[PDB]
This record gives structure tokens, sequence and C-alpha cells, in this order.
């Protein structure tokens, strides 16, 4: 029975309309040799980030909202339209949920709430307090140590983030009574969500094989003459990763500190809990076994390439198992919204950036970029070449595309200019990496991290675009003295 | 707090397991010319269909493991692969869920919660009550009246059903108090879900534009010498399709009553319950105003094929002002369960009848038919004809790839072996419509009706087998005779 309509954030739509107006209205006087569409599509982009950032008709209802106007303005067709050879030219709307990232979030929601179901979640959360409860900025480091070490095994970030990190960071919270969306999340929430998702970050700048543009950085650079290599990366990101393993959290608690900074009784009270809690349980114990057979196939992703280890079909096949052994009804998977929220939203936002490389804006400004830097020493041209690899990625959603659309002309400009190769490809590659702190959208992690709740989308894009001064700032600066030392010029 | 696990019906997975097994080990020994990955693929539908039979592990996680084996065994891969020149010559799981249908019962589902929300759907339920309400069967005439006027209007079947029909069947039932998924659901539930299916059967019957598989043959018939055309399509069916009108309702009411077929009071109680509801209200105003305008879309779009058009961004387009317009909460819409639960099965499924048309199944069928059939008369030739082309629909799932790969094999044939080529066409295309009833995954509709919970499968694939033999007969003679009455052969 309903009597009045829901309470709507109508003065959020004030702003984004503003905004892509103007840009449409700019559409003729745009920069030249720009397809209007580009441009059309472009302000569509930028409204609909503006919408989530107000936050009206939360991520999913904005985004859907510019889904549809993107429809409307006949920018994107619904239906995949053909070449009359069988290749797609523009797609649609709806092949934009075949999205490996967003089920394998989704998928791996669903695994998290099975954990924090059965109890898991709860144990893990207990014991890492018992080790590391004092003093809730070792939380944060033990987390970090953690995505530090699985970096070298699960090439998928996503994974790391959503079916082990941010159960981890679920379950801490709810153990110290900081639910998220409520004044409660300032407790130790959101520390351990931003300290997780920037840990992350560095694990994935530490190993090449932390996500798959480093790969793609990997194979672009072979194709421009500079082989890269696992140990050589390695040693060459070792030093500055430390270094940021050491600024950050540091910055972060100066700027972002949680309410409760001390539990000097963790240890008698996670041993009290642990002891009522009773010993663990056949549910407890199948999940556990799912959830290490689960890492184990994303560890065998790294060097088998084969569809049985997609690192999403391992989800969807931990789910199924969780479903089949009765952890798990489906009635609970249906449930979790989170999941069918991400769904939406990322491979909404996912298939807007596609539509914005694909009409030809960021081959505009690649070119726009080798055509006019032109009478510079290599020093400032890799500067600036590094701080757009950086400011770009607020156009882009999935950190592969990125690199693929940006990397070799970058490098190419680069190497014209003088400066050397394996410089200028180290380089780019880690700022492709460390482009994550910037958006929600970036990235799998920062898209599971920055919408949960714990942490307001203002405080995220201010703290980030910090955190990414000072990411640029070290790796720039003390990875080049590195590389030097090392002879990787 | 969990302490024992969900109860799970492993007896279920005692019948699929062994059928897929046993043609598992018949692949050696298959019929011939057949690939090896396509008798495999077939082995893993059948035990899919099984286990959504059996229920265990209901129709979602069925799905998925059968979609998992599919991975597993190497038949189908996640990310669609490609033939070096831009084509896919594979497509995966994750190239699934961008299919039109699904998203557009799911938008449905979306539409109708919100209708039961606002307390529209009530509203309707106490009017159609209190003019047809007497003689529940009046209610299943006035159903299929209205799915009979709406099919000259909206040529998807799956809107019609699931944003017209079944938000007043789960109204009406809703105010008998006849909740599914129990006892009470034979009350009035299930007499108005079948009704309903069988009646968007003949409302897709009696129109050339009930659906696209209509469509499509008109196309291909045209390929072949014969033209259709609206007004021959409605001549040449309207007395079958009468004559079905008369008959199905009789033979369900006899098969399948309703425990309550009397309201003598209805007209009363319908008009105390309207006056305690209050008058119309603002959001019930604004709901109606969008299922108006959603319908007027879609019939814009029988007339203009137009991306903005598609019979799904429609229905985007109104669960969107829905929830700009404050009706319904983005939270209201991430629940829903039945919107995602369709989404994944039906999604499923039709990726793995894709899979079996793609490995060659298909076109060994319709080979083998036209090598087999060569020394009768043609009317023999066609009933084999229609009998196949009906009970081929449980190898399917769009319904319109059925007609895509059969249609023209079968008319060629026929009109091989005499037969002339008007009445091959008509009956084709009719058994094409009325292969629905067969599955719960035929078309849309039987998608929605048939898993609901009004309606156990069981129930369902029995009397629509009865039901079938039954069209089969009707269309068959009766529109023969109809067809030669006029001057169609
Ligand atoms: C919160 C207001 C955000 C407006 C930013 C508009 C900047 C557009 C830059 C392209
Ligand atoms: C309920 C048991 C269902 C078994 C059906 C087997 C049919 C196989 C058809 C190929
Ligand atoms: C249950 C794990 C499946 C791994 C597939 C490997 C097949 C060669
Ligand atoms: C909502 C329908 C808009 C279509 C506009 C097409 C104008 C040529
Ligand atoms: C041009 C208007 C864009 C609105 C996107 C929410
Ligand atoms: C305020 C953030 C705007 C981002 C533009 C892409
Ligand atoms: C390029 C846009 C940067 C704005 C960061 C708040
Ligand atoms: C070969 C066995 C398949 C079972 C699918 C549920
Ligand atoms: C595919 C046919 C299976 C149906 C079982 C009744
Ligand atoms: C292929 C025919 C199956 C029928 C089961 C009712």
């Amino acid at each position: 029975a309903m009597k009045t309509l829901e309470k709507v954030n109508y003065k959020g739509f004030i702003w984004p309309l503003a905004v892509g107006i103007v840009l449409w209205l700019i559409t003729p006087w745009r920069p030249g040799g720009l397809s209007v569409q580009a441009w059309e599509m472009f302000a569509i982009f930028v409204a609909t980030i503006v919408g989530c950032i107000t936050k009206p008709l939360p991520i999913g209802g904005t985004t859907l909202l510019g889904m549809v106007v993107t429809v409307l303005v006949g920018l994107a067709p619904v239906k995949d339209v053909v070449n009359s050879k069988g290749v797609v030219i523009q797609t649609g709307i709806l092949s934009s949920f075949g999205n490996s990232a967003a089920w394998l979030i989704a998928m791996a929601f669903i695994m998290a709430h099975g954990i924090s179901k059965t109890g898991l979640g709860n144990r893990v959360a207990y014991v890492m307090i018992e080790k590391f409860g004092k003093r809730s900025i070792g939380i944060g480091y033990a987390i970090t140590g953690l995505e530090l070490m699985m970096g070298a095994l699960i090439p998928s970030n996503s994974a790391r983030t959503g079916g082990v990190t941010w159960p981890v960071v679920e379950s801490i919270s709810k153990s110290y009574d900081s639910k998220p969306n409520d004044p409660s999340r300032k407790k130790i929430g959101a520390y351990l969500d931003f300290m997780a998702f920037h840990a992350n970050i560095l694990s994935t700048a530490l190993f090449i094989t932390g996500a798959a543009p480093n790969l793609v950085a990997q194979q672009m650079a072979a194709q421009k003459g500079y082989q890269m290599s696992w140990v050589s990366w390695f040693w060459a990101a070792l030093v500055p990763v430390l270094v940021a393993t050491v600024i950050i959290p540091l910055v972060i608690y100066k700027m972002y500190p949680p309410e409760v900074k001390e539990t000097p009784n963790a240890k008698n009270w996670a041993d009290d809990k642990l002891k009522e809690m009773g010993p663990i349980s056949k549910p407890e114990k199948i999940m556990a076994t799912v959830f290490c057979l689960a890492i184990l196939l994303w560890v065998l992703s790294g060097f088998f390439k084969i569809p049985q280890l997609d690192s999403a079909f391992v989800a969807f096949l931990a789910v199924t198992l969780l479903l089949i052994t009765g952890v798990l009804s489906m009635e609970d998977a249906l449930h979790e919204t989170g999941a069918w929220n991400i769904l939406i939203w990322l491979s909404i936002l996912i298939f807007m950036a596609g539509k914005l490389i694909s009409y030809g804006f960021i081959a505009w400004f690649a070119k726009f970029i080798q055509s006019e830097v032109h009478g510079i020493n290599w020093g400032l041209v890799l500067v600036v070449l590094i701080l757009l690899m950086f400011y770009t990625h607020y156009f882009f959603a999935s950190g592969t595309a990125h690199m693929t659309a940006l990397y070799l002309p970058f490098l190419t400009v680069a190497t014209a200019m003088g400066a050397p190769l394996g410089l200028s490809a180290m380089l780019l590659a880690f700022t492709g990496v460390i482009n994550a702190s910037t958006t929600h959208y970036a990235n799998g992690p920062a898209s599971i991290l920055a919408t949960t709740g714990y942490v307001k989308q203002s405080e995220w894009w201010k703290m980030n675009f910090i955190l990414g001064l000072i990411y640029m700032v070290i790796f720039g600066i003390v990875g080049t003295i590195w590389m030097k030392i090392i002879g990787i010029w």
C-alpha cells in the first residue's frame, strides 16, 4: 500500500544537465578534426559522471539515465549492428553486460556474502585483530602486506580485492561496529577501504603480473624494441614501491584517521569472541575449501591461459559449488543487490568509454599530443607525457583500453624526442598502473571499494587526486633515479 | 550466524547426470555426419533441462551448473574468440547476457513491481472483477480477449505478457488470496497463468505482427516466391483461431479447474474495495502515464524500426522514468529477484541453444529430413514436416532461430514433394508460432509464466503437450480447409 512518492534529489540534476547542455552547444566550436558524435558522447559521459558524484538517482539510476540518453540521441544502438561481413562496427547497450570484470565482481560479492553468512569472515577478522588489532594502522599495514603477498600469484586485481581483501575489511568493520552508510563509517571502516584500494595499487605496481594492463605494456614495448621481464620490473619497482608503502599509509592516517585508533585489550577480546563462537563448523570448512580452491585457480590462471580459468568463470564455479553444496541458496544470491548494481553501472560506464574511444576522441588526443610537443628536451616531454597518461584515466574505465590506446603513441613520442626507451616504457607502465587513484570506475577495485558505502565519493576523489600527485612524484622522481642506478636507461 | 546447511535436493541430480553420461558414452556411436562437440553439447543441454524439471538447485543454479560444465569440457569459451578479421567464430558464456528478451523481461518485472507497489494493479483487478468476476472462466476469457486486442498493436509478445497480462494476473490472484508457491496457487492463479500463455499464443498466431518469427517466415517465403500480407494472414487464421479460442479454454477448465469458480457477490465486493481504497492517487496516476507511454512506444515500434524503440530500451526508459519520478527507488529495482533470476537462466539456455545450432546439429537434422522423406505424397510429407517443426522447439529457446534455421529447408522439401507453396508456408508459420506450448523456455511468455510459481513445471509440460496435439490438429486440419476455401493453395 503506497501513499506518497520516494524522496529524490532533484537538486543533483542541476549540474549534470547544465554541463552537458553547455558542451552540446560547444559542439560546432569543437577543437577540430573531432567527430561531432564523439563530442556529444563526451558531454554525456561527463554529465553522467557529474551525476554519479552529486548522487541523484544513485549510481545505478544515473547511469541508466545516461545510457538512455545515449540511446535517444542516436549515439548508440541497442543491437549490435553488422558490416554485412559479420563484423560489429557499433556495439549496442546490450552488448555491454557481457563484460568480464562486472560479472567477476558480482560473483565475488556473492562469495563474500556466503563468507559473512557462514561466519568465516568474523573469525578471520577476530584473528587478524588478535595479531594486529592494536594500533589499527597495524591492521591497514597487515592488509596491504597481504595484498602485496598476493600480487605475485593472483594476476587479476579485481579478484584480490573482491574475493579476499574486501571480505576481510567488511568483517573487521562489522566487528568494530562500523556499519557503512552511517556516521559510524568513519570509526575504522573508511580507513581500511581506502588503504586496501591503495595497497591493491601498490601490488599491481610491484609485479608485472598484477593485472592485464601490465602485460599489455610488456607486449607493446617488445613491439617497439624493449623486453620487459618479471625480474626487471620487480627490481626496478621494489624501492619506489617501498617508499610508497611507507609514505601513503602515513599521509592517509594523517588525512583520514579512524576515530578508533587503539584497542589495547583487542587480544583478550578476540580470544573471548573466538571461544564464544565455538569451534570451526562444517559450512565454514566447506566455504574455506571453496575459497582456497578458487584462489588456486586464479593462481593457475597466471601460467596457463585457458578458458576454464578466465578469472570470472572461476567465480561462477565457486558460487555454483556453494549452491550445490548447500552453504548458499539461490535466493541468497539473487539477493545481495551490490552484485547487480555493480553489473548495471560498471557495464554501462565501460560501454560509454568504449564508445568514447571508438568514435575517435582518444585517438585525436594522441595525435594532438604527437603534433604539439616538438621542441622540448626529453625530460619535460616525459613529465608531460606522464601527467597526461595519469589525468586521462578520468575518461576511461577498463585500465586495459587506456594503455592499449595511449601507450605505444606516447612511447613513440618520447623515443622521438630523445628520451631513452626503457625509462619511458617503465614510467608509462607505472603511470598506467597508478591511474587507479582518480575515480570510482578506474578499475574493478575502486568500483568495489568506493561504492560499498564506507566512503563518500567526494572524499574519494579528493584524497585520490592528492595521492595521485604523490604517486606521480614518487614513481617519476625516485623510480627514475633507481632505474638509473641499475642501468635501465 | 549460521549453524547448519541449506536443504538441497541431491536426489534430482540422479536423472540428469545419468542421462548426460549415457549420451556422452553414445558419442562414438552417433548418427554420423554429426560433430562430436555437437553431441556433447546436446547431452549437456538435455541434462540441464532434466535438472530444470526435477528442480534441484532451482532453475538459476542448475543452469549455472550447466554453463559451468559447458565451459569445463571445452565446448564454450568465456571471451568471444575472433577470426583475426574481427568476426566472432565462437561466442562465450559472457556474450549471452547481452540478449534483448532477457533484459526486456527483467525490466518488465520491475515495472510490474512498481505497479503492484503503487496500488494500480489491485485497482485494475477489482475493476475487471466487477465486470467479469462472476464465473472466473469469464476472467480467463477477458484476459485472452485483451491479449487478442493487443496482438494487433504490440509486435513483441514478451511485452504483452510481462508488462500487461502478467501484472493483471498477479493482481487478480493476489485479490483472491491465491499466493504462488503454496497450495493456494490452485485456487485461481494457475488457471489464469496458463490461459494467459495460451492467449498470447493465439494472439501471436492471429496477426502477422505478433512476433519476430512471423516476420522471419514472411521474409523467407517471399524469398521462395510467395508474398504474405497482413490481411492474408488474418483472413486465413481468423477461423482456426476462433475455434481454438472456443476449445482451448474449455479443455483447460475441464483439465485444470480453479477451485474458486463462482464469486456471485464479486460486484458489490469489488465496489466496496474500490471505495475503501480511496480515489486515485498521484503515484498511481504517474505509473499509469508511464505504462501507457511505454505501450505507445511498443506500438510505434511496429511501423518504425528504430533503435530508440527496440522494445527493450523502452523498458529501460520506463523504469528510469519511474526512478527519476520517485515512484520507484533503485533499491526496489535491485530487489525483485525474478528479474535477475530470469536474466541468468534464460540467457544461459539461449546461449546453449545457440551453441547447439552453431555446432551443426539442427543443420544436420534438416539435411537428414531432406534426404530421408522422398517417396511420399505431399500430404503425409506436410504432416511429418509439421510434426517435426513442432517437436523440434524442445531444442530451442528463441522462437526466431528455430524458423531462421528450419523454415526455408522444410518449405523447399514440401514444395519439392509437390505440396503447394502457400499452404506449406502458412502451415509451417502457424506451427512455428504454436511451438510455444511445449516448454518453459520456448519464448519469453512461457519463461515468465511457468516459473513465477503459480504452476509446477510437470503440469506445464504435460498440459502443454496435450494442447500442442490439439493446436496441431486444429491448425493443420481446419486451417487447411479454410485456406482451401479462400484460394490460398
Ligand atoms: C561538482 C561539480 C563538478 C563539475 C565539474 C565540471 C568539470 C567538467 C570538466 C570537463
Ligand atoms: C523425468 C525424466 C526425464 C528423462 C527424459 C529423458 C528424455 C531424453 C530425450 C532425449
Ligand atoms: C575443477 C577445476 C577445472 C579445471 C579445468 C582443467 C581442465 C583441463
Ligand atoms: C523517443 C523517440 C525519439 C526518436 C527521434 C527520431 C527523430 C528523427
Ligand atoms: C545532455 C543531458 C545529459 C544528462 C545525463 C544525465
Ligand atoms: C568532478 C569530476 C569531473 C570528471 C570529468 C570527467
Ligand atoms: C581532468 C579532471 C580532473 C579533476 C579532478 C577533481
Ligand atoms: C555430463 C553431466 C552433465 C550434468 C549437467 C547438470
Ligand atoms: C529435451 C527433452 C527433455 C524433456 C524431458 C521431459
Ligand atoms: C522430443 C519430445 C519430448 C517430449 C517430452 C514430453
